[PDB]
C-alpha cells in the first residue's frame, strides 16, 4: 500500500446554499482546504486552510467524511478529511488562486466540480457520513472507486 499525505476539505453548507471556491490558476469548484501541517490536529488544519483560502473563520467544524484519492502515476495517496459547518464568521474573500461563490442547493455545479463529488456530495447533503476511495487517471477519468455510508467517520 502506498503512503498517504493528509489533506482537509471544508464545505460551508447553509440551509439553502453552499459556498465553493473556483480554482483560478484549475477551473473547477471545490470546498476549501489543503495539506495538514506538522503539529496541528486535522480539525485545526481544516480551520486554518479555510481561513487562509477564503478568509472565513469558524471556531469549530463537524467531520462528515474521509476520501482517499489515488492518481495513476503518482506515488502517494491523498487522505482527505472532510468537514462541514453551517455557521459563519465574515465574508469570503477572493484571492489570486481562488474565487468564492455561493450556489443554491438546487444549482450545485456538479459538471464543474471534480467527478467524485457527484457521488459523495449527495450523502453530505442528507447528513450522512461517508468513507470513499477514488482512483483517477488524470483529472477526468475514474478507474475504480468505493463509497460507503458509515455511522462513525
Ligand atoms: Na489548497
Ligand atoms: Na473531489
Amino acid at each position: 500500500m502506498k503512503a498517504s499525505r493528509l489533506y482537509t476539505l471544508v464545505l460551508v453548507l447553509q440551509p439553502q446554499r453552499v459556498l465553493l471556491g473556483m480554482k483560478k490558476r484549475a477551473g473547477r469548484w471545490n470546498g476549501f482546504g489543503g495539506k495538514v501541517q506538522e503539529g496541528e490536529t486535522i480539525e485545526d488544519g481544516a480551520r486554518r486552510e479555510l481561513q487562509e483560502e477564503s478568509g472565513l473563520t469558524v471556531d469549530a467544524l463537524h467531520k462528515v467524511g474521509q476520501i482517499v484519492f489515488e492518481f495513476v502515476g503518482e506515488p502517494e495517496l491523498m487522505d482527505v478529511h472532510v468537514f462541514c459547518t453551517d455557521s459563519i464568521q465574515g465574508t469570503p474573500v477572493e484571492s489570486d488562486e481562488m474565487r468564492p461563490c455561493w450556489f443554491q442547493l438546487d444549482q450545485i455545479p456538479f459538471k464543474d466540480m471534480w467527478p467524485d463529488d457527484s457521488y459523495w456530495f449527495p450523502l453530505l447533503l442528507q447528513k450522512k457520513k461517508f468513507h470513499g476511495y477514488f482512483k483517477f487517471q488524470g483529472q477526468d477519468t475514474i478507474l475504480d472507486y468505493t463509497l460507503r455510508e458509515v455511522d462513525t467517520v
